[PDB]
């Protein structure tokens, strides 16, 4: 990207994406600053259609609760993707370790994920690994979706399908996919909503993965909510909480009943 980055600074490193790690990349005159994700397609023998895909997927989306993407380029092995730059960085960095974030705060993150995810499932698009580090915010502090590497279409037009890849972050991931050869995908987003809202609450992931062998599971299935990450978390949206972390996920609440939730509706 020789011309490019005559003109444009690529300052430093932002982070790391599914496919490729992100730069800071400032043009020299005009101080225009935009995200650039760089690729090597040498690393997978089908990394030329998986970038294809999330640059198809991409050119779906436009929202305010999702990074907007501007355009790509091939330039031999390497691709670069040109997306938003959030100034406001990682949601992660806003979770103090073991503490979380103040409610208020972690309610309206919330809201705003649930606006960007009702978003995406309104288009047919599940992400599959919605976590902190995937959640950027701008300099008003808006939430935007990040990051979609992994993201799939599991309604064509009118038409659901089920979904069947074991893929995401363990800890964040629905028990389905470590129980069921297919599955719904908007419940598995929806859980991984909820274990992202337990973070921002306690500063916390409650287990290394929802699995019949991981005790921390059991004992949340076991309603042990005066054990850590639960019990530093308020009654009203832990009530939410008990919704969306549902093993069944025919069971588990949908984003439309998320809405009628009373800690989700609850002035702060
Ligand atoms: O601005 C962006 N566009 N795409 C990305 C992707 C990542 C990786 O999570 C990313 C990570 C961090 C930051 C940031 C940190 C501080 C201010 N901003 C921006 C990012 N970023």
């Amino acid at each position: 990207a020789v011309p490019f980055v005559e003109d444009w600074d690529l300052v430093q490193t932002l982070g790391e994406g599914a496919y490729g790690e992100v730069q800071l990349a400032v043009n020299r005159v005009t101080e225009e600053a935009v995200a650039v994700k760089i690729v090597d397609m040498k690393r997978a023998v089908d990394c030329p259609e998986n970038i294809k895909k999330e640059i198809c997927i991409n050119k779906m989306l436009n929202h305010e609760n999702v990074v907007k993407f501007y355009g790509h380029r091939r330039e031999g092995n390497i691709q670069y993707l040109f997306l938003e730059y959030c100034s406001g960085g990682e949601l992660f960095d806003r979770i103090e370790p073991d503490i979380g974030m103040p409610e208020p705060d972690a309610q309206r993150f919330f809201h705003q994920l649930m606006a960007g995810v009702v978003y995406l499932h309104g288009i047919g698009i599940t992400h599959r690994d919605i976590k902190p580090e995937n959640l950027l915010l701008d300099e008003r502090d808006n939430l935007k979706i990040s990051d979609f590497g992994l993201a799939t279409v599991f309604r064509y037009n009118n038409r659901e399908r089920l979904l069947n890849k074991m893929c995401g972050t363990l800890p964040y991931v629905a028990p389905e996919l470590l129980k069921r050869r297919e599955f719904h995908a908007e419940p598995v987003d929806v859980w991984s909503c909820g274990i992202v809202l337990t973070a921002m609450l306690a500063g916390e992931l409650p287990w290394d993965q929802p699995s019949d062998s991981c005790q921390e599971y059991s004992d949340w299935k076991e309603k042990k909510t005066y054990l850590n990450p639960w019990k530093k978390i308020d009654s009203a949206p832990l009530a939410l909480l008990h919704k969306i972390l549902v093993e069944n996920p025919s069971a588990r609440i949908t984003i439309p009943d998320i809405k009628k939730d009373r800690w989700y509706n609850k002035p702060l």
